């Protein structure tokens, strides 16, 4: 309910939302993407697609399907658009074309706006019939693998407008509008709701933790671009200068690969707590995020990592990957620390453990930034701006 938003942001920014939906309300709005219960996209679609009907906008998602051969091929495709390494073998971009097409026949895609959400459903715009198409990119695509890219940028082409997490991630090979949207958590969300210390404390004992001594926390899949192996090595190099510190790894599930090397890498430190929770656990990271001294994203590529502004709303300070939507989330020194090794990210955990009144300045500094800056409603009014901004350039 926006009127419950105002709270947080003030009367100005929902007017503002009102106004702009006011503009919109007899345009028909798809979104696309290839997942619904799966992980950011997600759960970013499943808050603000309710929050655009709520304001009188006719707006549907719609989730592609595929062969886990299809899953595997866009994996690779995501991996060698973040790292700008790996073999694609031809086949590759003929499993996906027949995806497409497979579910552009399954999929109505005659709206006056169909936003198409990262590389999965990407190839959906050679069906595209009138109306104005804009590609939501989520990922880091600023030094991407060039057949990969190569070959997206031929779809992405086509599109009216395209908007990516941040303005690095801009590309100078596209003439298409490019527009810097960062996602947003959702403060009334299951996952950032206020819970009771009851909730919390059971929650934490539950996985057999305990809260009487510090909890260094990162949640993520164990994927290596989440570096749970360095996570773990800056937790053992930061536990000799903090004894009693504790390390929960909030998992979710070539992964049990990852996992594995994690479990060895943790071979020896028994306040190691490495979690498998399924991926609909959101009260459970909440509680996790509250119960937390410090949190990690120790990323090597982020488009963004909506667990950063999740821990620096619930006021904790994050140690994160100096990559990506990290770095406009996490102001060094102010609401977390960017580090480039886990021997960085061991000195600023031992930093943060040790100075209390620093570790709850960087809590207040990290919700505020997140207030003006990650809340749903500022996506929403973006959101808002730039389908009014695209419409009206056909
Ligand atoms: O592209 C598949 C991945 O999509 C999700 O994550 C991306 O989108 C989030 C929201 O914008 C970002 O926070 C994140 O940095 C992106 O990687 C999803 O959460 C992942 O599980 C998928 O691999």
């Amino acid at each position: 309910m926006i009127e419950r938003y105002v709270e947080f942001v003030g009367e100005h920014e929902i007017d503002a939302i009102f106004k702009y939906a006011e503009k919109l309300k007899d345009l028909s709005i798809l979104h696309v993407n290839s997942t619904a219960a799966g992980g950011g996209v997600a759960e970013i679609l499943h808050r603000l697609v309710p929050l655009m009907r709520e304001l009188g906008l006719n707006a549907e998602w719609k989730v592609i399907r595929g062969s886990q051969d299809f899953f595997t091929v866009t994996k690779s495709f995501h991996n060698a658009l973040q790292t700008g390494k790996g073999e694609i073998p031809d086949e590759y971009f003929k499993i996906y074309d027949e995806w497409q097409e497979i579910n552009a026949g399954e999929i109505p895609l005659d709206y006056d706006v169909v936003f198409i959400h990262d590389p999965q459903p990407a190839g959906l715009v050679k069906y595209r019939k009138k109306g104005t198409w804009i590609w939501r990119c989520h990922i880091d695509i600023s030094n991407p693998h060039p057949k990969v890219w190569g070959f997206l940028r031929g779809y992405i082409s086509k599109y009216d407008g395209m908007i990516v997490s941040i303005p690095e991630f801009a590309r100078d090979d596209l003439d298409i509008p490019q527009i810097a949207i960062p996602p947003s958590i959702d403060p009334l969300s299951p996952k950032n709701m206020p819970l009771p210390q009851t909730t919390v404390d059971r929650i934490v004992d539950k996985f057999g933790v305990d809260r009487e001594r510090p909890i260094i926390l990162q949640v993520s899949r164990y994927d290596r671009a989440k570096d749970p192996v360095g996570v773990i090595e800056s937790f053992r190099l930061a536990k000799r200068h903090v004894p009693d510190a504790q390390l929960v790894y909030l998992g979710s599930p070539e992964g049990e690969v990852v996992y594995r090397e994690t479990v060895e890498a943790a071979r020896g430190e028994k306040d190691v707590h490495l979690l498998m929770l399924p991926p609909n656990s959101h009260v459970e990271v909440n509680a996790f995020q509250r119960a937390a001294t410090v949190v990690m994203q120790k990323s090597i590529k982020e488009g963004f990592g909506l667990t950063v502004s999740e821990a620096l709303w619930k006021r904790k300070p994050v140690i994160g990957g100096n990559t990506g939507g990290i770095r406009i989330q996490v102001i060094n020194g102010v609401t977390g620390f960017l580090v480039d090794s886990p021997k960085a990210a061991a000195y600023y955990l031992v930093y943060l453990l040790k100075n209390k009144k620093v570790r709850e300045e960087m809590g207040e500094a990290g919700r505020d930034h997140v207030r003006r800056n990650f809340l749903i409603t500022q996506q929403l009014r973006r959101y808002l701006m730039a389908i009014l901004y695209l419409t009206k350039r056909h």
